[PDB]
């Protein structure tokens, strides 16, 4: 039951995949392919140098554990994972397979004000996957239009959840990479939690409604100023919670500003959209609406269905606090590769 693999050069590299996968074409490097066993269009990712350091070995493991866990319509999961290796000692490459969606939320929306129902449907799907992700005590933490995979039927899957990898230069300047980040994680105010993802959803939703980036900061400080101008400066209760004395000290230097009226910012928008944005874009993370609570909000009355909004089984991330050697991460990775059961 080891399938027959065939070799092929794509993306300056030798892809060796089971015969079931045909018509590979570039799109880790990623190829679109046709899965002859399932009839599905699939995306196949070949990891580069998954075991070159302790840090990458753990990342590879992390990515696989994460992708193996997610079984939800609005979250990218695994149809397949394989390696051409026949044993651990020759194990070297990992290939991950999921549904081909073919575009991201930008390749559809950037500089476009969309209809209220399209916004309803896209945001409902994001919140629906987020409830599922968050129920597993997993934090996406870098949610943004380019991490939302979307096909022609406006069906949406969340990508790249749970990886905490972005370098400082990637976050610097007038860059999309920081514009959807919650202030408390942007400026490292505190050991953050899952409510940071709801901040990102509000940023995305606002942009779908107006056709414009909500907080297009030119640097971290410019972006903070844009945020506080909309949502107000921190009150006393929130200040305490900023465990970062340096951060706290800077915020207290700022002229106090009241929260703006959202109905005058998002002129013409559905009042239920505005109301929901007000519950999403709250400075104090403790008081933000959660994914579960938002799904029950009147804005989504057309799509909401409490019997089809599943939660996840618990996700054992005890491994995150574990120090291991490269080859122990590799062995754990191999185990997960070889224990994989495909879905129905
Ligand atoms: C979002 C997107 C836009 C254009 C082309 C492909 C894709 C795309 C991917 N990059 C990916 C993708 O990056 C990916 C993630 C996990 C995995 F196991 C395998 C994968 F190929 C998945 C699906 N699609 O549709």
């Amino acid at each position: 039951e080891r399938p027959t693999f065939y070799r092929q050069e794509l993306n300056k590299t030798i892809w060796e995949v089971p015969e079931r996968y045909q018509n590979l074409s570039p799109v880790g490097s990623v190829c679109a392919a046709f899965d002859t066993k399932t009839g599905l269009r699939v995306a196949v990712k070949k990891l580069s140098r998954p075991f070159q350091s302790i840090i990458h070995a753990k990342r590879t493991y992390r990515e696989l554990r994460l992708l193996k866990h997610m079984k939800h319509e609005n979250v990218i999961g695994l149809l397949d994972v394989f390696t051409p290796a026949r044993s651990l000692e020759e194990f070297n490459d990992v290939y991950l397979v999921t549904h081909l969606m073919g575009a991201d939320l930008n390749n559809i929306v950037k500089c476009q004000k969309l209809t209220d129902d399209h916004v309803q449907f896209l945001i409902y799907q994001i919140l629906r996957g987020l409830k599922y992700i968050h129920s597993a005590d997993i934090i996406h933490r870098d949610l943004k239009p380019s991490n939302l995979a979307v096909n022609e039927d406006c069906e949406l899957k969340i990508l790249d959840f749970g990886l905490a990898r972005h370098t400082d230069d990637e976050m610097t300047g007038y860059v999309a990479t920081r514009w959807y980040r919650a202030p408390e994680i942007m400026l490292n105010w505190m050991h953050y939690n899952q409510t940071v993802d709801i901040w990102s959803v509000g940023c995305i939703m606002a942009e779908l409604l107006t056709g414009r980036t909500l907080f297009p900061g030119t640097d971290h400080i410019d972006q903070l100023k844009l945020i506080l101008r909309l949502v107000g400066t921190p009150g006393a209760e929130l200040l305490k919670k900023i465990s970062s004395e340096s951060a706290r000290n800077y915020i207290q230097s700022l002229t106090q500003m009241p929260k703006m009226n959202f109905a005058n910012v998002f002129i013409g928008a559905n009042p239920l959209a505005v109301d929901l944005l007000e519950k999403m874009l709250v400075l104090d993370s403790d008081k933000r609406i959660t994914a579960a609570q938002a799904l029950a909000h009147a804005y989504f009355a057309q799509y909401h269905d409490p019997d089809d909004e599943p939660v996840a089984d618990p996700y054992d991330q005890s491994f995150e606090s574990r120090d291991l050697l490269i080859d122990e991460w590799k062995s754990l990775t191999y185990d997960e590769v070889i224990s994989f059961v495909p879905p129905p």
